[PDB]
């Protein structure tokens, strides 16, 4: 049961927080109207033109970001835990000062421990084991007894291959589901999953 | 007219070249059935499904990437301009090296005179006019008679700030009218307006 797993390892990028973007940039270059959703508007254009203009803004994608914001459920999601005295970690290829900045920004840094923060200088890259390995050690428990939350193929990975428990959140079904041990749409589903299950 | 310019400027990324992105890995993340086309497979799923993956294909954009190629009718147009003996610059915000890497790799290095290519330590990011007025002093020319093509409205503003002509490529309409002084879907109608008019 998900309600079992006391200690907890998150993803940073696209699980607890996700890129924002210039709405008002991105509508000036498509040109959508005001009236219109920005997606609705593409979806319902001629093929070529919706092409093009998707293809535009994936080209533009960092241009048009501006910083973060923390993604559905996440802040409500990790209060709960934490709340339960649950062990939190973070594995993240942001340096561990960023890291720190962001969660400090979305009210997040009294649940994790400054040392279970792993960066890039902590641990090497996903889908490498060794940062998670390094958090089982620190909380001397097996790695069968943690979950790594992620949103991204690597993350999963990491967890197969360091021995954890996965969780995919943030798409809306399950496309790995040899490597996803539970999935949910977004943080705020997995919260409801972990009370009722 | 068009064809009465003959000195040209050049954005690189988003207009001589593009991104390129794991479609492999697309289409297992979002769940692609393989006899259909990524984007118009969203297109067709439910409002909610559609915006989650869209939102995600974004958020990972950079993770996705495996490079870049050249632009559709990029080579052919930068080639019929070097035919021409047209004078041909460079105005982009990657490091000079890089520049000259990618121009080799996509056949175009011989098109552009070393000098003419200015990056990152040789001029101001757009939309400072600094690039296209150092390149109109090296021309010995007016920038009235100078034209910048670009994808992005800073690619605009940059040249109507240093008083060059403007071109839009690789939008499909003309959503900043204003700034442009022509525009076309791609490099290669860039080419027949060229050859048109
Ligand atoms: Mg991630
Ligand atoms: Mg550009």
């Amino acid at each position: 049961s998900l309600s079992e797993i006391k200690h907890w390892v998150f993803d940073m990028d696209g699980t607890l927080t996700i890129a924002v973007h210039d709405f008002a940039a991105i509508r000036e270059a498509l040109s959508i109207p005001a009236e219109d959703d920005i997606l609705t508007h593409l979806a319902a254009l001629p093929a070529d033109e919706s092409a093009a203009k998707h293809a535009w803004l994936l080209e533009h994608e960092r241009d048009l970001a501006q910083g973060s914001r923390p993604a559905p459920g996440a802040v409500e999601l990790v209060r709960e835990l934490a709340g339960r005295g649950y062990r939190l970690g973070i594995l993240t290829r942001n340096a561990r000062e960023l890291a720190h900045v962001t969660l400090e920004a979305i009210g997040l840094a009294d649940c994790f421990a400054e040392a279970d923060v792993l960066g890039r200088d902590e641990a090497p890259p996903k889908p490498h084991p060794g940062g998670l390995l390094k958090l089982a050690e620190a909380w001397d428990v097996s790695p069968s007894r943690m979950v790594m939350v992620g949103d991204y193929r690597f993350d999963l990975d990491c967890g197969r291959a360091a021995g954890t428990r996965t969780v995919l959140v943030n798409l809306p079904d399950n496309p790995w589901p040899e490597l996803t041990d539970w999935h949910a749409r977004d943080c705020a589903q997995l919260r409801d999953l972990l009370s009722a299950e």
